[PDB]
């Protein structure tokens, strides 16, 4: 189960930004597989009060990118997108619901996700003008505060976009690096997560960080996709990080 | 979004099992109504060396439930049942914003629910041999060791059973008293959780309390009626409830 996220450095005001592009089983970064290249074909973005301007894949793993200029204080977002793919789908096989699941009507899934990661740039940076504006993602974690100014116990709103509009009733989770050390080498086990909770009618949630740390949070929505006579079904897998104390 | 848990007080060895059954909002006991009655027709459960016993419903309010005799040093089970109700679904047009709607047709769901808490009467009580056998409710939690022996950021194995066999890919969740405090009435819904994963192949998952305190682990699950001729539908909540720390 691959999952896109995003992690950024600890950077100082006057520095290049560096940040890694978060493609398997957090929080380990891996190389994106050659066959798999053609999914990440648009760079990973830096938004700022100038807007968004794209990155530069440089380092010795084909997951770091930098920024073009260096930065100056402030707080900003760091986006990356896994590309729209096509993929068929069946179904069957559950508990005791029943063997024939409409005997193999096989359908057509697009799989989209997307990672955005607040960077805290000062040591004393704790701006909202920009982190809190969406970037337009299908599926998006939009901060309502800034981490920097939330401790242990508190509480981090959060709201969920999808196509643009508050997504309600949508479950949200969050982890930390830390909290599940197990394998991947135990099937496709995917993190357990320290934090769950549901978004009311706004699509807001408040996040409560039970332990200081790196923190991804994530929502799902699998819904219709738009244009019935192209594909069927569409799902969305949006994670956001950021940094707890 | 009424659901069922057990409340036990601190036993010690001599003394009679004081449970409370709670119907509603974790952890807020309240007395079950006039007309849920019938719902709860049945006394709460101590489960012992000896097996299952009914415990007697004595107290100031309907959901206060006294064990039969005074209990030894042990560790042992307290169950709770909402008995089978049948109720009319039709999703007729409801409740937004991902897949088109409608496939109007109004069927039949039956809805049961589960709760079993584990009580350790005594100080150094961490037996295992009862609270790790099944008891045989519809969808359970079978914890796979003692709460007592659990400490802070540890892993305390259980296992989802449904009809009597492992349950996988199951989303089991995990809060505790007092994570999470507001909200009198207003749209009344589902508290945050501090911990969410689901289960494996062989139905097991790792709690991983990161608070000491009173906790809850809870498990949804809706499947087909058996018997399609008399129903369509059925939907489970099965609930765990133990100390930590």
């Amino acid at each position: 189960v691959h999952r896109v996220w995003v992690e950024t450095a600890h950077t100082h005001g006057g520095e290049y930004l560096k940040a890694d592009l978060g493609y398997g089983e957090f929080p380990e970064l891996e190389p994106i597989a050659k066959d798999r290249l053609h999914i990440f074909s648009k760079p990973m973005q830096l938004v700022t009060e100038k807007g968004k301007e794209n990155m530069i894949q440089r380092g010795t793993y084909n997951y770091q990118y930098r920024s073009n200029r260096p930065v100056k204080d402030g707080s900003y977002l760091v986006t990356a997108e896994y590309q729209p793919t096509f993929r068929s789908k069946n179904k069957a096989g559950w508990k005791q619901a029943g063997i024939k699941e409409m005997p193999d009507a096989s359908y057509c899934e697009q799989t989209r996700m997307f990672g955005k990661n607040i960077v805290n740039v000062g040591h004393e940076s704790a701006d909202t003008a920009i982190i809190t504006k969406p970037v337009g993602q299908n599926l998006e974690i939009v901060p309502l505060d800034n981490p920097a100014n939330i401790h242990v116990g508190e509480r981090f709103k959060v709201r969920v976009l999808f196509r643009g509009e508050p997504l309600p009733n949508a479950t949200v989770t969050a982890t930390f690096d830390g909290f599940d050390t197990s394998d991947r080498s135990k099937t496709h086990k995917t993190e357990a997560q320290a934090f769950s909770d549901t978004t009311d009618g706004k699509g807001e949630v408040d996040i409560i960080p039970l332990r200081q740390g790196f923190w991804k949070a994530s929502v799902e929505y699998k819904a219709d996709f738009p244009d019935q006579s192209l594909c069927q079904k569409q799902a969305n897998y949006t994670t956001l990080t950021f940094q707890i104390g």
